[PDB]
């Protein structure tokens, strides 16, 4: 068994997102196929902030909802993806779990991961936003309603005196997806016929950041809370070349 292994990097600037790329190409001569492992890492930022005001009655605030991290193979591809990790959603505060030389290790606090239904050809994972407490007072929901106060996610104060724009929970007291970002650890496997004649696999990866407009207003006596789900969705999408020959993937 021979193991080429490698690091690939790009930053989009537009969607602020650290795209990382580890990969191993594993050939056993006992196994039937040559084997590439995608580990993809890096980070995408969560860019919760105040983007609008409108008096000191109305404000609004760009959250991110969820993060997303997609493979997939072109239609006319030999190559296949073969298996993926995590295997199934998972709810837990951390994701860690041991490949066989990796250990998968990712931080998910508030927010649970779903795995997007595997074809031959594409394979990816969802991290949504699930509940969270504020100031001890929730857990709250993007679904979450009141009578008077509304949805309350994200509402510093009921009833504070301040401006609306100065009336939204501070970032650091919240999830650190939410400002600090999210950083992905997912693995996928590729496997590919030695035998076949294009010995080279062209491969798309997508990171993407969905953003919720959570919205407080002045209802003349108290402040009331309005979330809208995937106002806003962040897409970047990258294309690596795969040479199972030369067992090199580039950029």
């Amino acid at each position: 068994t021979t193991v080429k292994t490698g690091d690939l990097v790009t930053y989009d600037k537009e969607n602020g997102m650290a795209k990382k790329v580890f990969y191993s190409f594993i050939d056993d001569k006992n196994h039937n196929k040559k084997l590439l492992v995608i580990r993809t890492k890096g980070t995408i930022a969560g860019q919760y902030r105040v983007y609008s005001e409108e008096g000191a009655n109305k404000s609004g605030l760009a959250w991110p909802s969820a993060f997303k991290v997609q493979l997939q193979l072109p239609d006319n591809e030999v190559a296949q993806i073969s298996d993926y990790y995590p295997r199934n959603s998972i709810d837990t505060k951390e994701y860690m779990s041991t490949l066989t030389g990796h250990t998968l290790k990712y931080v998910q606090p508030d927010f649970k991961t779903i795995l997007e239904s595997p074809t031959d050809k594409k394979v990816g994972w969802k991290v949504i936003f699930n509940n969270m407490v504020n100031q001890n007072w929730g857990p709250y929901d993007r679904d979450s309603w009141n009578p008077v106060y509304g949805n309350q996610l994200f509402m510093k104060t009921r009833n504070g005196s301040m401006k609306a724009a100065d009336n939204f929970l501070d970032p650091n007291k919240a999830s650190s997806l939410l400002s600090s970002g999210f950083s992905p650890d997912f693995a996928t496997v590729i496997t590919m016929d030695r035998k076949a004649s294009k010995q080279q696999t062209n491969i798309d990866v997508i990171y993407e950041r969905v953003r919720d407009d959570y919205q407080l207003h002045w209802t003349s006596t108290n402040w009331k809370g309005t979330n809208t789900k995937d106002k806003w969705t962040d897409r970047s999408s990258e294309r690596y070349k795969i040479d199972w020959e030369k067992e090199e993937m580039t950029n």
